[PDB]
Formats: C-alpha cells, sequence, structure tokens
C-alpha cells in the first residue's frame, strides 16, 4: 500500500495533540528507512529515537483504534 | 473522572502491542504523578520518561481515536 501520505499526516494530527498538551514527543513519517519515528529528548538533551516500520504501524494504530474504542467509548 | 482504570487497560494494551511490534515503549499509570507514564531506554539503559497528566491523557486517547478512524478505512 502507499503509506506515506496518511502517516505523514498521522504525523502532524499527533504532535498537534501532543503540543496542545505540552509533552515533548515527537512524531514523523522517514521515507528513508520507510517507518513511523517517535523521538524525545533525554536528560543531555540528546535524542533518542523508536523507529515503527510502515506497515507495523498501520497495524498498530488500527488495533490502538479499537482498544480505545471499547475502553473509552 | 474515573481515569485510573481506563489508564491501566490502556497501557497494558499498549505493551501488549509494543511487545508484539518488538519497540521499546513502555506505558504505565502512575498512582503518585496521577497520569500516564510513557517510558524509553536512552543509550546507556535508562529511562527517559515523559508524563501526561490523567485528564489530558484520556483526551489525547479519545480523539486519536477520531483521527485513526478518519485515516485508517
Amino acid at each position: 500500500d502507499q503509506y506515506k501520505p496518511k502517516l505523514e499526516l498521522l504525523s502532524e494530527r499527533l504532535n498537534e495533540e501532543m503540543k496542545r498538551i505540552g509533552t515533548d514527543i515527537n512524531f514523523s513519517y522517514n521515507d528513508t528507512i520507510k517507518g513511523l519515528v517517535v523521538s524525545v529528548k533525554d536528560a543531555n538533551g540528546d535524542k533518542v529515537i523508536r523507529e515503527i516500520p510502515s506497515k507495523e504501524a498501520v497495524e498498530l494504530m488500527q488495533r490502538m483504534r479499537d482498544v480505545i474504542g471499547i475502553i473509552f467509548d
């Protein structure tokens, strides 16, 4: 499938939500490693990152949608 | 206003999911700071932590369901 546009969009929305709250957590789509990248800065101000390749990320966002549904809806 | 049990379930299910992807991101509800604790290990094995207060975490989760809803299917 085409995973770039949607994970890009999902990132902007996630980041807006994170900045609405004041939590230093960043999301973005990396087109080089083909995945979602979440990043936080550690105690020294240096980036620590976690990558989740495109396909695993879309499945995960879907499973979380339904979990969030039953828990909060 | 009873945020604790929903955040605990969320953390629990979120953790199973992170473990499924083999990504290192831990979620938990903290009684003490009354909210969500997310953690990742830095280079030296030390947990970097971000905390999202109970109410705003529920908010975050709630409206993340929606955008995921729109973006996926």
